[PDB]
């Protein structure tokens, strides 16, 4: 029981570009862009294209930097989140309806305006190291509990659907 879903950060040397949630859920939070992988379409082509939705932004290379578990108490289904970066970005970040992205410097990222997860695996991520991740959510603002651990290499979950 699990949904699969896919996370793109955008990340320079200096900065890193988030997107806002305009509306819906989760509106208020900044977040790296990504969304559910449809039946039909591969991971990385699910992340492409939440991408280009979402920033309009094309990619030449996303680099598997990671994989977090999300639990939620009353939902049996977890949710599998494959989480990439990207340091080459192509076009001019515009926002669509769902996110407007921006750009923040890397002392300012605003994890209070972000989800509560994010000040967990983030320093990670800025220190250019792998992680597997797991949160236990009681609601949306609440972790319950959590693992979070560096790996030498990102594991390959083989999806053949996806
Ligand atoms: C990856 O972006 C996040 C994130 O970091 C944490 C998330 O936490 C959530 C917490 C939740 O309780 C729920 C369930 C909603 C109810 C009120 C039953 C969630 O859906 C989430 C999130 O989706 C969530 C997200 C966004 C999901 C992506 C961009 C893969
Ligand atoms: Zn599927
Ligand atoms: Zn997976």
């Amino acid at each position: 029981a699990s949904r699969l879903y896919t996370l793109v950060l955008v990340l320079q040397p200096q900065r890193v570009l988030l997107g806002m949630k305009k509306r819906g859920f989760g509106a208020g939070r900044w977040n790296g862009f990504g969304g559910k992988v449809q039946e039909g379409e591969t991971i990385e082509d699910g992340a492409r294209r939440e991408l280009q939705e979402e920033s309009g932004l094309t990619v030449d290379a996303l680099h598997k930097v990671g994989q977090i578990v999300f639990e939620f108490v009353g939902e049996p289904e977890l949710m599998d989140v494959h989480v990439f970066c990207t340091d080459s970005i192509q076009g001019t970040p515009v926002e669509s309806d769902e996110m407007r992205p921006c750009w923040f410097q890397l002392d300012q990222i605003p994890f209070k305006d972000m989800w509560p997860d994010d000040s967990y695996w983030f320093p990670l991520l800025l220190q250019k190291k792998k992680f597997h991740g797991y949160f236990k959510f009681q609601g949306q603002d609440t972790i319950l509990d959590y693992t979070l651990r560096e790996v030498d290499t990102v594991l390959e979950h083989h999806h053949h659907h996806h």
